[PDB]
C-alpha cells in the first residue's frame, strides 16, 4: 500500500529544500496544498499525477527517476498525497 | 529484516548533516567506518552498539528516540553497518 514512514523520510532528505512546510519556495504559489494542485499539477489532484511530476520533474523542479527507486517514488507521493488531502502541512 | 531503502532515505534526512561520507564533521576522528568504531564506539563495531547510539545519543549527538521510530532507527542503524562493514564509505 503506501509506506508513509518512507514517505516522511523520503520526503525530509529530498523535497524539504525547496517544499518545506507543503510550500514552494522557488515559484510561491504552487504549493503543496490541495487547492494549489488542483490549479496547478498536470493530471489532476491525484496520486498518479503526483507521481508523474516526482518521475519526470517539471520546469525547476528536478526529475527524481534514477535518484529515487519506485519505491521511495511511490512512498513520496503517497505521503504528499494524504498531507495533502488530510490539510496536515 | 530492516529496509535499506528506508534506512537511506532516514540517514540523509538526519544524519547526513554531520556524517557525510561516512564522516563526522564535529569530532573529525569519530567517523562511520568500521576501524573508528571499532576503537570510539561502546559496545564496538556491531548492528548493537549503533542502534543504542542512535537511541540514546552521546555528547555532541543527540538522541534519536523522540525523531525516530524504532523501524526507522532499526533501518538507518543497518545502512551504517552495511556501509561501514562493506567500506562503502
Ligand atoms: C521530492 C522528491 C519532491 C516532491 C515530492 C515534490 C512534489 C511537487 C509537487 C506535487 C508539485 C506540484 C505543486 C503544485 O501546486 O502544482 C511540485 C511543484 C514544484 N516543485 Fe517539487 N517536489 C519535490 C522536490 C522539489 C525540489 C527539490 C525543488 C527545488 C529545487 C522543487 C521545486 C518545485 C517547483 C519549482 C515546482 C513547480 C513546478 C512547475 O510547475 O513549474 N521540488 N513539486
Ligand atoms: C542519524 C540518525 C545519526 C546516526 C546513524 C549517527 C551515527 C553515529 C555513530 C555510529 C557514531 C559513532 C562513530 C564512532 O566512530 O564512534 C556517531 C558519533 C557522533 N555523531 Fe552521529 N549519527 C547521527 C546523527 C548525528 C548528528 C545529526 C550529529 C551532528 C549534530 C552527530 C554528531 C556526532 C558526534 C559528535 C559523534 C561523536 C560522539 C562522541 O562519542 O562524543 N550525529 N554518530
Amino acid at each position: 500500500s503506501a509506506d508513509l514512514a518512507l514517505g516522511k523520510q523520503t520526503f525530509e532528505a529530498n523535497c524539504a529544500a525547496c517544499h518545506a512546510g507543503g510550500n514552494n519556495s522557488v515559484i510561491p504559489d504552487h504549493t503543496l496544498r490541495k487547492a494549489a494542485m488542483e490549479q496547478f499539477l498536470q493530471g489532476g489532484f491525484n496520486l498518479e499525477a503526483i507521481t508523474y511530476q516526482v518521475e519526470n520533474g517539471k520546469g525547476a523542479m528536478p526529475a527524481w527517476s534514477g535518484t529515487l527507486d519506485d519505491d521511495e517514488i511511490a512512498a513520496v507521493a503517497a505521503y504528499v498525497y494524504d498531507q495533502a488531502s488530510g490539510d496536515k502541512w
